């Protein structure tokens, strides 16, 4: 079960950017093999010309063969380009058919010249793409990290995580929603549940109250402002904390709860308004990642997706929440190579 | 053990009004106590001066040993002074020495008790709780104090059914405020908050507020049951053009809520309608989840909502109902109470000094 051409190269295709991965073997005995190498590097130069080349995998073995994993990001726009290149350089796996996922590739397929796609599911292939990551290990050292003092996001420090044997697992995919996926082994998994207050709603709900553009300004947004401002906290209802149910005052009691009165909406800033959208989103994804992982019975919780890409801000409200709400008995894990699984996914599909 | 004083009442203070619930005994020998009732019923007419509280009474019940009816009132807090001196002046016992009562209110109130009694603060969710599992018990003059909605997963059709809940143990009860804390109810005397959600009526109200400038909580309920949610939420259909068939998700779901509003085309055409809905239906999607996954890990199956999110218009129960269908397949129903709104009230009563 070794893939029929070569080289070997795995494509997620979004509305936006292209990420790759592709394979270079590192035992060459064929002049036409030293060839196809030198022209991916070239490949690769071009279309990454306007933190990848850090992710890359360094002598692995994938389908019985020793080399290396590359991981590169370019705009759909370029994507024509890198076809052509393959025909020109006469890659045997760029002629007979496309296999590649993401939300872009339909839409890729019909802009695209002859060529027939076929598409993978972007969740199977996240999961392919993130236990064979996670098999490797990041050149001996670990894949997997999470944030030391979590209840702390102003002084939670980055530690390395031991994920060696990854079953049972809980991945809490936020896009613009939310999938929960349980996954007990390489071939069982399922999504048990989700959320649709994901990425998505963050964004939308931050561009219509704050006038921003982009998910980029609405993190930096979002990073300079108070949610308190927004938020209503238990110590606004009590005078302190809630002693009678042991919350603590500096808990929400109401997201968004002090825009009730006219006189807290008129001095709110549009900064604390994005922090107040951003920490609803992300302690209520730690609260339901929680009690799936309660009810699924799993201590292990990996967060990825694209809402995680930008900023570590986001990443950090999330580890603060998975700890607040399983009273520091789960520690939320985050992956380097996230945002490539799906291009690896794809690349293990080739056969 | 019962209360020491005569006549028994409980109220529950708030910033703007008071909810009153007091007994009415059916059983007189002294012309003493035929007294108080007379008086009782003359301080209701006076407070509730300048008809829903009138049909929630509750006749021929027992309470304490003793047949009578409950009475439900509601009174501006303004007039809460008057009402401690009427029961002063004809001689009431329970007006003596101490007063229990509950309410965000009670607090602020504490320096007219200009007199010599006592508050004594009981809390909102004990009262709650107390008040809650007695009314269920009782029942609705014979009728069913407790309701569900059938064909929950159409709230365009959806009826109001009787529910009976005799036997209430165990019971999830998921109040709904500002925010959101959810109590697994155990018996009369075991109960615990097992979790909650910053995500309630206080972030509907304060989202609408800043969304589209309403100015109350009935106006954003009255804009949101005018407006179409799928507006401003990208379903499931949106993301894979139909169904997402290998995941199970059908391609109505909710794939993000406002998530069509990251499209500057879709903000420019949005409603302010549309946006009250959404905001309402993303709220009571996710206390629907909460509540089912609360219910699976508590082994629960009865779960029941109440608090002042529920007291303005049936839309948000429809709803709420909708999601627990949702999120459950349609393993659990939504429970609601006629009475909500006065538990509180019926606790303190509960907690007269014994
Ligand atoms: C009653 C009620 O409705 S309550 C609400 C219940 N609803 C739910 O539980 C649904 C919650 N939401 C979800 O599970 C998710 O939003 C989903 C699964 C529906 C969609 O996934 P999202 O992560 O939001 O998709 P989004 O459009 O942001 O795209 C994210 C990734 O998927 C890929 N993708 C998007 N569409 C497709 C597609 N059609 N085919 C293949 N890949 C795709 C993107 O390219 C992107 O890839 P990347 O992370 O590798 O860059
Ligand atoms: C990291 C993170 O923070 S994740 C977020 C975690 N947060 C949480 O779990 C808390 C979520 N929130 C909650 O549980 C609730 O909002 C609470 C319990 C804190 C407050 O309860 P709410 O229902 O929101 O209070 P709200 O002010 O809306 O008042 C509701 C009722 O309680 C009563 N009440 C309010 N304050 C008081 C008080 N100080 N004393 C007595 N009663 C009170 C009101 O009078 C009102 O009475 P009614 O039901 O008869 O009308």
């Amino acid at each position: 079960l070794v893939p029929r051409g070569s080289p070997w190269f795995g494509m997620d295709i979004g509305g936006t950017l292209v990420k790759l991965s592709y394979f270079e073997p590192i035992d060459i005995t064929a002049e036409e093999e030293q060839e196809e190498v030198e022209s991916l590097k070239s490949i690769r130069k071009y279309l990454t010309s306007n933190r990848d080349v850090h992710l890359e995998l360094k002598d692995l073995t994938l389908f019985g063969r020793r080399g290396n994993l590359h991981f590169i990001r370019f705009p759909t726009q370029d994507l024509p380009t890198f076809i052509q290149m393959g025909r020109d350089k006469n890659f045997s796996t760029l002629q007979t058919v496309l296999c590649a996922t993401g939300g872009g590739a339909y839409k890729f397929e019909k802009d695209f010249g002859n060529l027939h796609l076929h598409k993978l599911d972007e969740l199977d292939c996240l999961v392919k793409g993130l236990l064979y990551i996670d098999s490797v290990s990041f050149n001996g050292q670990a894949e997997c990290y999470y944030f030391a003092n979590a209840s702390e996001p102003e002084r939670c420090q980055k530690m390395p995580f031991n994920l060696d044997d990854p079953y049972p697992l809980l991945v809490v995919n936020i896009g613009s929603g939310v999938s929960i996926l349980a996954v007990h082994s390489k071939d069982n998994y399922k999504r048990v549940t989700g959320t649709s207050l994901g990425g998505g709603t963050f964004l939308g709900l931050c561009s219509l109250l704050t006038g921003c553009e982009s998910f980029e300004e609405a993190l930096e947004m979002a990073s300079k402002g108070d949610s308190t401002q927004a938020d209503k906290l238990v110590r606004d209802i009590y005078g302190g904390d809630y002693e009678r149910f042991g919350l603590p005052g500096w808990a929400v009691a109401s997201s968004f709860g002090n825009m009730i009165y006219k006189e807290k909406r008129e001095s709110v800033s549009k900064e604390d308004l994005a922090r107040a959208t951003l920490v609803t989103i992300t302690n209520n994804i730690g609260s339901v990642a929680r009690m799936c992982a309660v009810n699924e019975k799993i201590n292990r919780v990996v967060f990825v997706g694209n809402f995680l890409r930008v900023n570590t801000l986001s990443m950090k409200l999330l580890a603060y929440a998975l700890d607040y709400w399983s009273k520091g008995q789960l520690k939320a894990l985050f992956l380097e190579h996230e945002g490539y699984f799906g291009a690896v996914g794809a690349l293990l599909g080739l056969p």
